[PDB]
């Protein structure tokens, strides 16, 4: 679909920054990033949330559970619209 092939490129360029340039998604970006990449791919969030002494852990599960019910093309829409936002006002 139109949308997954979007959204395969746009994980591409944001994969890429950390790499390529002198300049990257901010880490509240990356977890943006990473809730829609999950609700894309495996659906609303489902397991319990990590203790207080897991912070990465409870970062990335507040991200995803946030999303609730968005289906899998939503959340695939949102990552490629956020990629564009970035890329927009981002040195390359």
């Amino acid at each position: 679909s139109m949308h997954e092939t979007r959204f395969e490129a746009a994980v591409k360029v944001i994969q890429s920054l950390p790499k390529n340039g002198s300049f990257q998604p901010t880490n509240e970006m990356m977890l943006k990033f990473y809730s829609f990449y999950k609700q894309a791919t495996e659906g609303p969030c489902k397991l319990s949330r990590p203790g207080f002494w897991d912070p990465i852990g409870r970062y990335k599960w507040d991200a995803w559970s946030s999303l609730g019910d968005m289906t899998k093309e939503e959340a695939m829409i949102a990552y490629v619209e956020e990629m564009k936002k970035i890329i927009e006002t981002m040195p390359m």
